[PDB]
């Protein structure tokens, strides 16, 4: 079952992704090749192209995804050579360099080799490579709430974060034929940070808040045609609302708003004021600003929709289906000053595609 | 099948119905009743118990409604004796007058003879009670764009509009009998308007915007136990985002935003700005501070969503199945803000219930 299932997908992909690169005469052959490595290995190997344009695909089908346009423009790097630790955090040190540009973020995927008999080869901890710690203890909290779990496993292997809001946890990941994951501290040089301050408000720099430029996935699996990627991190560049509206926002994760409403000088005390809808739009303001004012990309919420309204158009013309979780696509502010608000999504499930995977910790 | 359709829904709700009233062991001496009835007369008669209760219940059941916490004191308003439209002008006009309530609205519904063989007795071609009229000539674009095809249907019937961006549409419904509705003006003495001013710009004024204070739809058919009241007129108070950032915000309704942020005083010309956010903020605070100084009853977001949580809180310790349209019940600002944002919804139809209906004019 496990051989037919990996070989439907492989048909499947092997058609779409030749079809995509004018090379449908190619398909008959080639097909015939991965049925006998299968037969013969119970597993089958990409090629480079095949890899590269799998990735890619995989993007342009995820369906919470608004960034979606420039699916076609991502960076692939194949490091399904890779043996040793040393040489995996080596990849992803080099990914974090390569992804950064100084600034000028390039959308970016490292690929390690893929699950054998559903035998992971890499299997990394983090979230994101870049990410910060969280502790809670006696009522006291500290950091990102998100990090929890991973940064109390962390600190079992002999970790010790240094208890500031912004602990930058190490990479942390297991090698095949290991009980233990390793971890290695991040060099500070590769990690470019933006303090937060805002274009009009003086005092908005006495919050103290900061955030990472490059938000760089690191737990979730990359299928393409049957063959399980698990390991495969990847980055983009941040909407700012993920950081102004959510990560410095919620209630569960940094919980900024009483103090940002306090610095911009207005009164929390009133459902009616509309205080935390005034206090999200000036951290988003903020967010923004920053990041543009240190060279570091970054997209806006409406800007993002229009470029997302194109993505539509162009599937269109490209005869390609749409999908899409709408849920998910309309930002957590002004939602129905996009377009996207206004119109629905089919939300199913195709692939290649980009899928949650369980913690090895918890 | 018809009467077989009615018959099933009929054992559902009264078996319901009376379980919730404490009247258990009547259902089976008035299901009787009614079986016998619907087999000589095609139909059944609700009791003003029946009638109540169910209505309750639809509110109740209205998957899109955040206001449903209050479902159990909707102020229902008995009808079916209606034969003539001088009755039922009568009767509309009485609605707003009983529900606007000198501006401490209460809910209410008035419901009208109900459908016989899918026969209407009443129909009425108003979508609200009290609704802006909308034109569209020569490029020439007056009042709320979403009016326009009822008002081109009302100018066809002798109705002139003054075209001004805030014309009352008349009542318009017709009887069974008659080729043609109706209609009549209403009594600017019935309907209370609101001016929107800001509490802090006095330059908000210069707008001069305003909004009607009862929302009344009076185009959705009310089904109770198989039966059809095409005709049911409602109300509840606004949520504020209604009118701020949907009625006064769309770019296909009175597109305020620009004009907002001159009057606010910020630039409308970059999308990093977020002043398209900025000024759904300030005219949302506007719309709330306006409705509150004039004292008519309004909710913010926050606080109905907090209402909602205890809708849904009561809902479980009453052993009843939550339903909920999760894209409906997000508001259109801040909505990660909102416990609602946070959780999903089972967006099953249970009746009793309020539905759409084929508009008949178009
Ligand atoms: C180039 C800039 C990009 C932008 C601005 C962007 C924007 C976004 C945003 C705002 C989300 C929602 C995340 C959340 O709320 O947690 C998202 C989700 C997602 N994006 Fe993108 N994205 C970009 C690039 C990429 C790339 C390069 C990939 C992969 C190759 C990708 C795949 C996804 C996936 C899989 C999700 C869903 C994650 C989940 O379910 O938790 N995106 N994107
Ligand atoms: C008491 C105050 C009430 C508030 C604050 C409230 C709030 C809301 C809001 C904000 C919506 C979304 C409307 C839209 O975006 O177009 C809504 C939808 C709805 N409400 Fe309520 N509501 C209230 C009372 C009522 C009452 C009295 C009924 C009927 C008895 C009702 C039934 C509904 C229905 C059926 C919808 C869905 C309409 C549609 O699909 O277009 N609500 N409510
Ligand atoms: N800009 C981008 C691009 C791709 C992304 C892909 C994934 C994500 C994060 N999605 C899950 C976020 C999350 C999940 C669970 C807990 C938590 F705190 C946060 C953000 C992205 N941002
Ligand atoms: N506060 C309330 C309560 C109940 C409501 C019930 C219905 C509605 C309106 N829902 C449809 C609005 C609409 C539909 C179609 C076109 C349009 F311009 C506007 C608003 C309500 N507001
Ligand atoms: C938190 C919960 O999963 C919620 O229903 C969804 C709603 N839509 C979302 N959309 C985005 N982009 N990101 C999120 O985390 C969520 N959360
Ligand atoms: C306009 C379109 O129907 C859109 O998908 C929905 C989304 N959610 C909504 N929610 C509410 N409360 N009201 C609306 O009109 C809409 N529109
Ligand atoms: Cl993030
Ligand atoms: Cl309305």
């Amino acid at each position: 079952e496990e051989k037919e299932i990996l070989w439907n997908e492989a048909k499947a992909f092997i058609a779409a992704c030749y079809q995509e690169l004018g090379k449908a005469a190619e398909v008959k052959d080639r097909l015939a090749d991965i049925k006998s490595e299968i037969d013969l290995t119970g597993s089958y190997v990409h090629t480079k192209e095949e890899l590269e344009h799998g990735a890619k695909m995989a993007w342009r089908n995820s369906n919470r995804c608004i960034g979606r346009l420039f699916w076609n423009s991502l960076n692939v790097i194949d490091r399904r050579d890779v043996r040793t630790k040393e040489e995996v955090r080596d990849a992803l040190f080099h990914h974090i360099e390569t992804a950064t540009n100084n600034g000028k973020i390039r959308p970016t995927i490292t690929i390690f080799p893929p699950e054998e008999k559903g035998e992971k080869q890499v299997e990394i901890w983090n979230h994101q490579l870049i990410r910060y710690a969280g502790y809670e203890s006696d009522g006291e909290r500290i950091g990102d709430p998100a990090s929890c779990s991973l940064t109390a496993a962390c600190e079992e292997l002999g970790w010790r974060g240094e208890r500031t809001d912004f602990d930058l946890l190490p990479l942390i990941f297991r090698m095949k034929g290991d009980e233990q994951p390793v971890w290695y501290e991040l060099p500070r040089s590769l990690v470019i940070e933006v303090p937060i301050t805002h274009p009009d408000i003086e005092a908005f720099s006495d919050l103290e808040l900061k955030w990472y430029g490059v938000p760089i996935i690191s737990d979730m699996k990359l299928e393409v045609g049957g063959i399980h990627y698990n390991a495969a991190p990847f980055n983009g560049w941040y909407m700012g609302t993920e950081i102004g509206a959510r990560n410095l926002a919620d209630e569960k994760r940094y919980d900024k708003l009483k103090k940002v409403a306090s610095v911009i000088g207005i009164a929390a005390d009133y459902n009616t004021d509309l205080w935390k809808d005034q206090a999200l739009v000036e951290l988003n303001k903020a967010v923004l600003h920053s990041y543009k004012k240190q060279g570091v990309s970054i997209v806006d919420h409406h800007t993002a929709a229009s470029q997302f309204k194109r993505f539509e158009e162009q599937a269109e013309e490209a005869g390609r289906k749409l999908t899409g979780d709408w849920t998910w696509l309309i930002p957590p502010i002004s939602p129905a000053a996009t377009h996207i608000f206004h119109r629905s999504y089919d939300n199913s499930i195709v692939k290649p595609n980009y899928f949650y995977q369980d913690k090895p910790y918890e």
